[PDB]
């Protein structure tokens, strides 16, 4: 186990066909999840399930800018179980973060912050009991 909130850290930053990829277990009746990609305090990909916003679950995805977060992204397919392991893999492409849990795809999200080479740390929080954070190049 990892204790969360976790900070892992991406040396020289993120990069084009750069994995990163987070295994847990979702905690029984979670509320919410975060991914939070930063440049310094900026973050560049914030990728946030909600298991319960007005009675729906939902992924939402922001950049948040000197303090500032932005215009929302959102998905309503929602890969996530509460009580069950998974697998998010995170891949660093020239336009996006691709997004993919258990091994299926989920979202792109367009790059918001391009100096990539600055992004240096991910945080990862929320409901979650954490196994392990990690990266590599495919
Ligand atoms: O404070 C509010 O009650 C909720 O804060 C969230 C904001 N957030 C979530 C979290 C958060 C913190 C944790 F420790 C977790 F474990 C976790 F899973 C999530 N921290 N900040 C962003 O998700 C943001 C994305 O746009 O959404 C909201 S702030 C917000 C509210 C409305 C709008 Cl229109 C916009 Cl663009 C942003
Ligand atoms: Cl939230
Ligand atoms: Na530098």
């Amino acid at each position: 186990p990892l204790i969360v909130p976790y900070n892992l850290p991406l040396p020289g930053g993120v990069v084009p066909r750069m994995l990163i990829t987070i295994l847990g277990t979702v905690k029984p009746n979670a509320n919410r999840i975060a991914l939070d990609f930063q440049r310094g305090n900026d973050v560049a990909f914030h990728f946030n399930p909600r298991f319960n916003e007005n009675n729906r679950r939902v992924i939402v995805c922001n950049t948040k800018l000197d303090n500032n977060w932005g215009r929302e992204e959102r998905q309503s397919v929602f890969p996530f179980e509460s009580g069950k392991p998974f697998k998010i893999q995170v891949l660093v492409e020239p336009d996006h973060f691709k997004v993919a849990v258990n091994d299926a795809h989920l979202l792109q999200y367009n790059h918001r912050v391009k100096k990539l080479n600055e992004i240096s740390k991910l945080g990862i929080s929320g409901d979650i009991d954490l196994t392990s954070a990690s990266y590599t190049m495919i």
